[PDB]
C-alpha cells in the first residue's frame, strides 16, 4: 500500500476526533470543525471519499493535495496536520480557521472596511509571494479562499487546484476570478503564478463591493468578457489611490504588464501601517454580529460559533 505507508498516520480517526460538524463541501466531499480528544483542540477535516463512483481520480486528487500540502510552511497558508484513512475516506487534518473572507461578506452584507481590506489583502499576498518562491501557483484565489484564524491571522486555503509547477497551462480556476492567459490556455499557452495576483486583484473588488465583476453573467459569458474586454476596477471613488493603484495593478491584462506578488508586497496599499488589532477587530466584530442573527440555530453562519458549542 505505497502512498498510504508513505503518506498517512496508522491511526483510527474515528478514536482520535470527535464533535464533527460540516463547514464546507465540494465535488471532494466536505470540510468539518471538529475537535482532536488528545489536546481538546479545535481542527478543521477535510473528508475525502474515493468509493463513490470511481476510486481513481479521487484517490489520485487524495495524494496530490496531501503531498503539497507537506511542502507548505508559512503563516499565510493553512497549517497542514496529516492525514489518516478510513473506509475509503481520507481524512486530511488541519488548523482550524474559524471563517473565510466570504463568510465575513456574508454575516455583515457589507464590504469590509478599507483597513480590513488591506489587512486581508496583505496577508493572502504574503501567502502567495510565498508559494510562488517556490514556484507553486494557487489558481483559485478568492474569498472564499482566504481564511481568518484567532488570535488573528490571514491564510490561504483550499489547494485542490494548485500547481506545483510554474509555467502551468491547466484550465482551472473558479470563472469569476481567472485571469485572461489561464482562459487563453483553453486554446493551447501557458501562464504564471501572476494569474495568482490577478485572481487577487478580483478579490479585493470581490471585499470592496461583495462579488466579483461578472458575477451577474453566466460563467461562459464571463469566461469569454474577461478575456477580450478591459480590466475591471473598483467602482466607487471613495476608496484611497492606494486601493485603487493596488487593485488596477493587479488587473494589468498582459502578464508582462502585471506585478509579480513579491513586486506587490512593497506596493504602499499594503505597506500603509495600519493598527494592530484590525483582523482580530474584525473577527470579534463577526463573532458579535453572528450571535445576533435571527433564528441563529437555522442560520448557516452560525459555524463561527461552532467552538463555543
Ligand atoms: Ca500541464
Amino acid at each position: 500500500d505505497p502512498d498510504v505507508a508513505e503518506l498517512f498516520f496508522k491511526d483510527d480517526p474515528e478514536k482520535l476526533f470527535s464533535d464533527l460538524r460540516e463547514i464546507g463541501h465540494g465535488s471532494f466531499g466536505a470540510v468539518y470543525f471538529a475537535r482532536d480528544v488528545r489536546n481538546s483542540e479545535v481542527v478543521a477535516i477535510k473528508k475525502m471519499s474515493y468509493s463513490g463512483k470511481q476510486s481513481n481520480e479521487k484517490w489520485q486528487d487524495i495524494i496530490k493535495e496531501v503531498r503539497f500540502l507537506q511542502k507548505l510552511r508559512h503563516p499565510n497558508t493553512i497549517q497542514y496536520r496529516g492525514c489518516y484513512l478510513r473506509e475509503h475516506t481520507a481524512w486530511l487534518v488541519m488548523e482550524y480557521c474559524l471563517g473565510s473572507a466570504s463568510d465575513l461578506l456574508e454575516v455583515h452584507k457589507k464590504p469590509l472596511q478599507e483597513v480590513e481590506i488591506a489587512a486581508v489583502t496583505h496577508g493572502a499576498l504574503q501567502g502567495l509571494a510565498y508559494l510562488h518562491s517556490h514556484n507553486m501557483i494557487h489558481r483559485d484565489v478568492k474569498a472564499g479562499n482566504i481564511l481568518l484564524s484567532e488570535p488573528g491571522l490571514v491564510k490561504l486555503g483550499d489547494f485542490g487546484s494548485a500547481s506545483i509547477m510554474a509555467p502551468a497551462n491547466s484550465f482551472v480556476g473558479t470563472p469569476y476570478w481567472m485571469a485572461p492567459e489561464v482562459i487563453l490556455a483553453m486554446d493551447e499557452g501557458q501562464y504564471d503564478g501572476k494569474v495568482d495576483v490577478w485572481s487577487l486583484g478580483i478579490t479585493c473588488i470581490e471585499l470592496a463591493e461583495r462579488k466579483p465583476p461578472l458575477f451577474n453573467m453566466n460563467a461562459m459569458s464571463a469566461l469569454y468578457h474577461i478575456a477580450q474586454n478591459e480590466s475591471p476596477a473598483l467602482q466607487s471613488g471613495h476608496w484611497s489611490e492606494y486601493f485603487r493603484n493596488f487593485v488596477d495593478s493587479c488587473l494589468q491584462k498582459i502578464p508582462q504588464d502585471r506585478p509579480t506578488s513579491e513586486v506587490l508586497l512593497k506596493h504602499r496599499f499594503v505597506l500603509r501601517e495600519r493598527p494592530p488589532t484590525v483582523i482580530m477587530d474584525l473577527i470579534q466584530r463577526t463573532k458579535d454580529a453572528v450571535r445576533e442573527l435571527d433564528n441563529l440555530q437555522y442560520r448557516k453562519m452560525k459555524k463561527i460559533l461552532f467552538q463555543e458549542a
